[PDB]
């Protein structure tokens, strides 16, 4: 059977809209996920909402809503955004789901029988502005009486803490820090980038681990302790086991999670990267269960002040992009101008020449000068390959070659931006191709129609060598520029009719009303 790939996004707090920052993970996940159903996987792609916690309540409160309806609500808003974005998610996780709710039941329930888990009271310090608390240890200007440690103010904002004691559960994590450390060594590639790892360690291992507090008495819109219920499960059990709820762990039918699990990539922005590389093993290591084989962390996108944030009122509405820009547009701006293992400064000015110079110009023009000169010279009949006739094509069907192999190093290694940038070199060599041979010159001159046909089958093979290698990225192009081609072998869309130049044997009738391939 096809191998398994099992790629989830993280589960987007819905405490206000999303931002191209959401879709920024998610659209990333997707096109991981398209290329490896290329590549022969058996793929599965989960997104989904983390929708419990005390935020929630005040947001659905303050709008006069239940907390279901205020959700739903929110929800149906991002499930249209992944439509509209073209996510080819298998799933969508909620953890207002009873599949969910129960594996966050049974889970806290088998930690607390085996011992993992024990009573007792968490202390912390919250800042209202920040929606956030720290420890003792984090504050800025600490107050001190006796002891202590009795106040102070936060490393972020610098507003005045409140003490929080409350009765809650923990999770004895250090016990597991030998095994992980062990787990990091035996898995070298756990961590991507690299630099993720050694911040983990250092910042957070070495000191170490802090017993985890897993309930709060506090809230009650989330998950009730089925032994003890005016506890509540906090943050770090509930989110972090959607990805195996969504696959039906602990129900009547764990098909997909006989499967799937474990996870061969979970993908996030990097301030989540230690919640995934060290709590989510070690409540695996506690449920004796496989831990994922890599932890990708990409960078931020960045206004001029600075992380993209609802909080810092410096976000961009992916639904306006897509609205006035295009699909393809919008999901190619976020792939080629960012990359991975970097933040980056998102301006509109960038946006619409990235997209109106590569899309509509490099690639459009190409495929619109490529069908009017078949229209125009052969009324329309593209003659069939039949080899590299012309002094350029050796040399031009090795590059297309070494494209294809250029681009799968690229992709394998989740550089899109260089995977991109290496496509669009073939395409540009494509158009100077038109340059420099001249089509027009040959058609004067009847003895060189066998050459002229020879060029016109060049342009349309390095045309759908771009197209397969951009239907990852774009789920509109392709499929229009195979139409307006007539290539209509499924066969013709797929990586492995890449592996030989030249595979249109039969003459093809192209369309006599080419329209621009973009927005
Ligand atoms: C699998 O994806 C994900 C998994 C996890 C762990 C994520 O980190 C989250 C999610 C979250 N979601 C809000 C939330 N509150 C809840 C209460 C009960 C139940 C669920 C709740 N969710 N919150 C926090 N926090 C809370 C605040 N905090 C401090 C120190 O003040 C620590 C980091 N960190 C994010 C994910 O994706 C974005
Ligand atoms: N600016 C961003 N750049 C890249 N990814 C982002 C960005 N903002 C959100 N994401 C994606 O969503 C996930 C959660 O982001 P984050 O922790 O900022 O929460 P948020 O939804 O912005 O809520 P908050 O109001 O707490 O910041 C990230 O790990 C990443 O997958
Ligand atoms: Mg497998
Ligand atoms: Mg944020």
């Amino acid at each position: 059977a096809k191998e398994t790939f099992y790629i989830t996004t993280p589960i987007y707090y819905p405490s206000g809209n999303l931002h191209i920052g959401h879709a920024y993970s998610t659209v990333a996940g997707d096109v991981i996920a398209r290329y490896k159903r290329m590549q022969g996987y058996d793929v599965r792609y989960l997104t989904g909402t983390d929708e419990h916690g005390q935020k929630i309540q005040e947001k659905a409160q303050k709008a006069g809503k239940t907390e279901i309806e205020y959700l739903d609500e929110m929800i149906a808003g991002i499930k249209q955004l992944w439509a509209k974005l073209e996510i080819s998610n298998d799933d969508f996780i909620r953890t207002t789901e009873e599949r969910h709710k129960h594996v966050v039941e049974q889970v806290f329930e088998r930690l607390l029988k085996q011992g993992d888990i024990y009573l007792g009271e968490y202390e912390g310090w919250y800042s209202v502005p920040d929606e956030t608390y720290y420890t003792e240890s984090q504050l800025v200007d600490p107050q001190y009486e006796n002891g202590k440690i009795i106040g102070g103010k936060s490393p972020d904002s610098g507003h005045e803490v409140e003490l929080v004691k409350e009765e809650s559960y923990f999770f004895n994590i250090s016990k597991y820090t030998d095994r992980l450390l062990e787990f990091y060594d035996q898995n070298p590639d756990f961590i991507q980038p690299p630099s993720r790892k050694n911040e983990m360690i250092n910042n957070f291992i070495k000191p170490g681990l802090a017993d985890l507090a897993v309930s709060r008495t506090s809230f009650n819109w989330g998950v009730h302790v089925p032994s003890n219920p005016k506890h509540v499960v906090y943050v770090w059990i509930d989110a972090l086991v959607n990805y195996i709820s969504a696959l039906g762990y602990l129900s009547d039918d764990e098909s997909l999670f006989n499967k799937y699990w474990p996870a061969d990539i979970h993908l996030m922005a990097k301030e989540i990267v230690r919640f995934h590389s060290i709590i989510w093993p070690i409540l695996l290591m506690a449920l004796d269960l496989p831990l994922p084989k890599k932890v990708f962390a990409h960078g931020w996108i960045l206004m001029k002040d600075g992380k993209m944030s609802k909080s810092k009122g410096n976000v961009v509405d992916p639904n306006i992009l897509i609205d006035r820009y295009g699909l393809d547009a919008t999901r190619y701006y976020l792939m080629r101008e960012l990359p991975f293992g970097s933040d980056g400064v998102f301006t509109p000015e960038a946006f619409v020449e990235r997209t109106n110079f590569d899309l509509a110009n490099d690639l459009g023009n190409l495929v619109n000068r490529t069908i009017s000169m078949v229209n125009k010279y052969f009324d329309g009949e593209l003659p069939a390959y039949q080899g590299p006739l012309h002094e350029l094509d050796e040399e031009m069907e090795a590059m297309a070659l070494e494209t294809v192999k250029s681009y799968t190093e690229s992709m394998e290694s989740l550089q899109f931006s260089v995977a991109l940038s290496t496509v669009w070199k073939f395409i540009s060599r494509t158009n100077k191709y038109i340059d420099e041979t001249t089509p027009w010159v040959l058609a004067k001159d009847d003895s060189q129609k066998d050459m002229l046909g020879n060029v016109m089958a060049h342009l349309v093979e390095n045309i759908r060598y771009a197209a397969v290698l951009l239907r990852p990225f774009l789920t509109h192009a392709p499929k229009e520029i195979f139409e307006q081609l007539n290539i209509n072998n499924p066969q013709f869309m797929e990586f492995s009719s890449l592996e030989q130049y030249g595979v249109l044997t039969e003459s093809i009738m192209v369309t006599g009303q080419p329209k621009p391939i973009f927005p």
